[PDB]
């Protein structure tokens, strides 16, 4: 009855359940990772109800000792929109999802309107449609897009773009005429300005200059291209850039935020071409600070030298190759050098000095093969443009703070106020004077940051950094905890950064007389997707580059980046590749070996033998092309 029914329902609700994530491997039974040590065993027949990565509620089935979990509710499904390689016969297609841990092929079927005959091996986008835990018969996906075919060498670029639903083209750009508002655009032409960029860039978005002043003072002029002089709010090209947010840069291939006809010409600041530029005046001295000596003002220049980072850095030491032809550009290089080497001193004493992990560059043939993977050096000329840029992005942050309290600012809070006392405890182990009170305040943050520098290695720094939040983007001004900036505002690259383009329009309002709520929402999101994309293509290419090295005695220095319970992750110093080293390769006696994810150490016979940050030599044991995984072993 009613009666019987009601009883059964209550007996049903009160029964033991746990919520967790399914962790399957190449076995039949899996586990529900509940938490710290709670993991339940999921038996083979029950494994077929769920997918590795699914978040589920399970009924807990009572047994004498070893308990069992029976999948009952799907909380959060692992797959929704995904990519994979198609298989099967004409009318019975399946798709193996592109993920190390999901071997099983999912029945599928093309959408409405999709007409492509899905060959075998075809890469497809799919959307999950059926799940056994939703009362469905079995797993069912819908093929919604064709990416490319199986043997396609360009698989790495296309699949990555498709899985993140990123554009693969520049926006269509009808380039209409240039605009007018109240442009009292000045005249800094005659005075010879210089670009300092890489070898192959057809767009230089920045120019530089300095003046012979009287007593102990300098005068930097940062000159940045004017995209907003042509593009207008609402404009088609305005609305496409809003969607894209950032230029997506990948190994050998970029997806421009803006049409090339601006980038390469109209906005580019070439050689001896008159170009409408937005500039910034400033003065520095022996310590190096600027006050009410900064004006932001539209102008126009005729750049008189296209200058390469290495040629420039060659001369700023002495070498055998290059000489600046002019006495104009030559003296103007000495200018910017003294500027740079003095400007570093203000940020070491009032901010946070940078050590920006060495960008790796892929060198590819016209067919996509990896020839090499060099690491981009940070010589002096790089630190010249870096310095200038840094200083010149600073000036905007203040200005736009005073006029509006609007801007596109980058807000790094530092440590999560939750982990707050979790941290002052940690250092307390390491024996480090950290009052939980001050901590949060910038003064504390940056004073702690100093003490870390004083350490033998970067171990403790790696530790504490599991405690901070991520740099965000906001409309209000904030502090750049990570940079040591009071406030930070980017206008350095309006051509690649919508934020910097929005800043430009705000920077125009300054000279003259609020970016909407969800703008930052999708600016953050695109930067994430852009970062994952770049990383995923690189993972493919590393696997291809290193393949022939597997089983060989080639050694590679590798820094240990993360310790897990089953082993440790290293990044090869020379190329940046990430490899895994399983624990039975670290020591032959398992009970003698401890890997703590939580302590960033590996102990052998009670002692610490490796820690996050260490640099050891490794050989390449295995490279799995299907999954792009690289296994390494320490040199013995
Ligand atoms: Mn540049």
């Amino acid at each position: 009855n009613p009666l019987l029914a009601q009883l059964k329902q209550q007996l049903h609700s009160q029964t033991p359940r746990a919520e967790g994530v399914v962790k399957a491997t190449e076995k039949g039974f899996g586990f529900l990772e509940v938490d710290a040590q709670k993991s339940y065993f999921i038996p083979p027949p029950q494994m077929k109800k769920v997918m590795h990565g699914d978040r589920i509620i399970a009924v807990i089935h009572s047994e004498k000792e070893r308990e069992s979990a029976e999948p009952e509710e799907l909380v959060e499904p692992f797959l929704t929109r995904f990519v994979g390689k198609v298989q099967g016969k004409n009318d019975r297609l399946a798709i193996v999802p592109d993920h190390p841990l999901l071997k099983d092929a999912i029945p599928c079927r093309a959408a409405r309107g999709l007409n492509h005959e899905f060959k075998e091996g075809d890469w497809a986008v799919a959307e999950m449609r059926r799940h056994p835990l939703k009362g469905d018969r079995s797993f069912y996906a819908e093929l919604t897009q064709y990416i490319t075919f199986g043997d396609d060498h360009f698989v790495p670029w296309w699949v990555t773009l498709a899985r993140h639903n990123l554009e693969k083209e520049a926006p269509d750009g009808v380039a209409t005429e240039m605009l007018d508002e109240g442009l009292v655009r000045e005249d800094l032409t005659a005075l010879d300005f210089v670009t300092i960029d890489s070898a192959s860039t057809e767009d230089m978005d920045d120019a530089l200059f300095a003046k012979a002043l009287p007593d102990d003072k300098l005068q930097l002029i940062v000159a940045i291209a004017d995209p907003t002089a042509w593009i207008a709010e609402g404009s088609k090209l305005d609305k496409a850039a809003k969607i894209r947010a950032f230029t997506n840069y990948l190994p050998g291939f970029n997806i421009p935020m803006l049409p090339r006809e601006l980038s390469d010409d109209l906005c580019s600041l070439r050689a001896n071409e008159v170009r409408p530029v937005l500039a910034c005046r400033m003065t520095l001295s022996a310590d190096g600070t600027i006050e009410d000596n900064i004006e932001f003002f539209a102008a126009t220049i005729e750049s008189k030298a296209k200058l390469v980072y290495d040629q420039v850095s060659d001369w700023l030491e002495n070498t055998g190759d290059w000489q600046p032809e002019s006495e104009a550009i030559a003296e103007q290089v000495r200018l910017l050098a003294q500027i740079c080497q003095r400007r570093g001193e203000w940020r070491h004493n009032h901010a946070l000095v940078f050590k920006d992990r060495p960008d790796y560059r892929f060198i590819l043939g016209e067919k996509g093969e990896v020839l090499d993977i060099v690491a981009e050096p940070r010589r002096i000329a790089n630190r010249i443009v870096e310095e200038a840029m840094i200083a010149a992005n600073i000036c905007a942050a203040r200005v736009l703070r005073d006029k509006l309290g609007f801007g596109i600012y980058n807000v790094h809070m530092g440590f999560d106020p939750a982990n707050a006392d979790a941290l002052a405890a940690l250092l307390k182990t390491h024996g480090l004077h950290v009052d939980a009170e001050e901590v949060l305040t910038l003064d504390g943050f940056c004073k702690l940051r100093r003490e870390l520098d004083a350490q033998p290695t970067g171990f403790l720094d790696s530790r504490i950094r599991r405690f901070q939040s991520f740099a965000e983007i906001s409309t209000e001004p904030g502090p750049h905890f990570g940079l040591g900036l009071e406030a930070y505002a980017t206008w350095t690259s309006p051509i690649r950064k919508y934020g910097d383009m929005i800043n430009h329009r705000l920077l125009k309002a300054v000279i003259k007389g609020r970016p909407q709520d969800e703008i930052t929402v999708q600016m953050a999101e695109r930067r994430r997707l852009n970062r994952m994309a770049e990383r995923d293509v690189g993972d493919w290419l590393y696997a291809r580059f290193l393949k022939d090295k597997a089983g060989t005695d080639t050694r590679f220095a590798a820094e240990i980046v993360d310790i897990s319970r089953g082993g440790m992750r290293v990044r090869l110093v020379d190329n940046g590749a990430i490899a895994f080293i399983p624990a039975p390769f670290l020591h032959a006696v398992r009970d003698e070996l401890v890997c703590s994810q939580e302590n960033g150490t590996v102990q052998i016979k009670g002692e610490t033998v490796y820690k996050v940050t260490d640099v050891i030599d490794v050989t390449i044991a295995e490279v799995r092309m299907e999954t792009r995984s690289i296994i390494a072993r320490p040199v013995a």
